[PDB]
DNA sequence: TCTAGGGTCCTAGGACCC
DNA sequence: TAGGGTCCTAGGACCC
């Protein structure tokens, strides 16, 4: 009953994309993400940029510390959009068992497959040919029996090359493998799995279910099965968004109402179009705001609501910054929406 | 260095129902 | 008849 996954992840997307529609840019350390006036940080960069220890995450300050010359984009959506769409229809001419998880990547279930004498190691290579070939970007891939296991694959070979872990591989695999490098264990479970002794999944296979429940919850179960390869999820190709929000982080902190108005105003026309773009109506279940303070606490209300309304959301901000805030600097002002069940 | 914006999923207490 | 199930809501880890 061995599955095969395909896991495709675009390497350095949105990078990727600025130097292929702009070639000079090729040679030099860049990212994208916001200046340091505007308070932002490095959604990606490239690989000369990397060298400098430049990663998706860091705050522009530090980035530019690491490396003075970082050349600083403001991203293009729309082509990152268009790429996205490009490779999902690249994936659909092998499998219509394609399950994206963002713009950039997704799981293929090719277990049924016909093509490429039903080798997914070969498919997989003929994908990430067909995406150059047709996009002039390089992807990377990952071949295992299980979701988590393919997408820890197709960070093995990065850039431009791929990794297949076959059943048999899979418990030399296991053996040594850091904890924090399964999906959804992040650094705060990582620390705490840390402090308990359990780094890896050989540590996490001498431990007891029953312990791992009672400490962790349902996270402790996933943290057993995985330890042990056991990954059941299946390549769901049905998944929907269920919400959509705006946000803007200021580049100085407001302290005053209509400075928080202002903001409010110029975000409720995003997230009308946005919504309408997906819901021409405006029909919605639930809206509400989002408030950062300078002490980087965050608040949100959401409320029932039956269409998107912008006083309302105006008044609900105006009740969280009378309220929870207590004469703190602001630094992002977030309207929220959470669309009807489908 | 000084900390984004797009999201998903889980948890947990009280309201509400039976 | 003392408790079980199910929304509502806020927070936060985590993902790209
Ligand atoms: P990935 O595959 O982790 O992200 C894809 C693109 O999403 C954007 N992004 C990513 C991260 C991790 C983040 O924190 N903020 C973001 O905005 C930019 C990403 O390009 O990232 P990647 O493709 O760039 O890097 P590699 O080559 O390692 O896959
Ligand atoms: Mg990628
Ligand atoms: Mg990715």
């Amino acid at each position: 009953g061995s599955r095969k996954i395909i896991h495709v992840d675009m390497d350095c997307f949105f990078a990727a994309v600025e130097m292929r529609d702009n070639p000079a840019l090729r040679d030099i350390p860049i990212a994208i993400g916001g200046s340091r006036e505007r308070r932002g940080v490095i959604s990606t960069a490239n690989y000369p940029a990397r060298k400098f220890g430049v990663r998706s995450a860091m705050p522009t300050g530090m980035a530019l510390k690491l490396c003075p010359h970082l050349t600083l984009l403001p991203g293009r959506f729309d082509a990152y959009k268009e790429a996205s769409n490009h490779i999902r229809e690249i994936f659909s001419r092998y499998t219509s068992r394609i399950e994206p998880l963002s713009l950039d990547e997704a799981y293929l279930d090719v277990t049924d497959s016909v093509h490429c004498h039903g080798s997914a190691t070969l498919i997989a290579q003929e994908i990430r040919q067909t995406i150059f070939n047709e996009l002039q970007l390089t992807a990377s891939a990952g071949v295992a029996p299980v979701k988590f296991l393919a997408k820890i694959a197709s960070d093995m070979n990065k850039p431009n090359g791929q990794f297949v872990i076959t059943p048999a591989e899979v418990p030399a695999f296991l053996q040594t493998l850091p904890l924090a490098k399964i999906p959804g264990v992040g650094k705060v479970s990582a620390a705490k799995l840390e402090a308990m002794g359990l780094r890896t999944c050989g540590d996490v296979q001498k431990c007891d279910l029953v312990m791992l429940l009672k400490r962790f919850g349902k996270f402790g179960r996933i943290l057993w099965e995985r330890s042990q390869g056991i990954d059941e999820r299946d390549v769901n190709s049905e998944r929907l968004r269920k919400s959509v929000g705006v946000e803007r982080t200021m580049a100085e902190d407001i302290h005053h109402w209509s400075e928080c108005e202002a903001i409010i105003e110029r975000l409720y026309p995003e997230l009308e179009r946005r919504l309408a773009k997906v819901k021409p109506d405006l029909l919605i279940a639930r809206q509400g705001v989002k408030l950062k303070f300078d002490d980087f606490q965050q608040t949100t209300q959401e409320h029932v609501w039956p269409r998107l309304n912008k006083a309302d959301l105006i008044a609900t901000a105006r009740k969280t910054w009378d309220e929870r805030r207590g004469g703190r600097g602001v630094r992002l002002v977030g309207l929220h929406v959470t669309l009807l069940d489908p």
